[PDB]
């Protein structure tokens, strides 16, 4: 099954801490990366005196289960999410979401498949419309139909 993944980090210099996560979605057993997308860099939502995101999307093709890939996307973000400051470990600045997986739609306590939002963001959108610009959605909807309505901004690369 083809699962996408959104990543997100708002480190002042997420580079290394977006490959450190590409490289363990990289590592995921059962699973393979079929195609990341360009970085993208965003203005975050809320106030503006906060760090901008790098935003990518990436392809997986797995035979886990999507809670199980859940697991896994979790533990990245328990093991990788954070950096290390002077006296600390710093906040979590790592996210990763299952925006779709295969054509399947989930309710559960865990995991709302497709990503509960991502019609109201770009910096998802963006991403996936240029990893799958044919994309459809479970319920018949088309990425493209939705980039077309919301006329979301195209994002500028990183
Ligand atoms: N598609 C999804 N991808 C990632 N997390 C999800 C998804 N749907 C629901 N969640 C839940 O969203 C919460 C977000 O956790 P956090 O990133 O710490 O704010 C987790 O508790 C997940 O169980
Ligand atoms: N530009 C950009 N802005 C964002 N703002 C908020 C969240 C996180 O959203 P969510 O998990 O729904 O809730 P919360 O922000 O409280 O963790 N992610 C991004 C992002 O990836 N890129």
């Amino acid at each position: 099954t083809v699962a996408y993944i959104a990543i997100g980090s708002n480190l002042a210099s997420p580079l290394e801490q977006v490959n450190a996560a590409l490289k363990a979605l990289g590592d995921i057993p059962e699973s393979h990366i079929l195609t990341v997308s360009s970085f993208y860099r965003t203005p975050p939502l809320g106030p503006q005196d906060q760090p901008d995101y790098l935003n990518a999307a990436v392809a997986l093709e797995t035979s886990l289960a999507p809670e199980e890939l859940l697991n896994h996307t979790q533990r990245i973000e328990l093991q990788q999410g954070r950096v290390r400051k002077a006296e600390r470990w710093g906040p979590r600045t790592l996210d990763l979401d299952i925006m779709l997986f295969g054509n399947e739609v989930i309710n559960t306590e865990r995991l709302t498949v497709p990503h509960y939002d991502m019609k109201n963001r770009g910096f998802m959108l963006w991403p996936l419309f240029e990893i799958a610009p044919e994309l459809v959605f479970p319920d018949g909807e088309m990425l493209r139909q939705i980039l077309h309505t919301r006329a979301f901004d195209k994002l500028n690369k990183w």
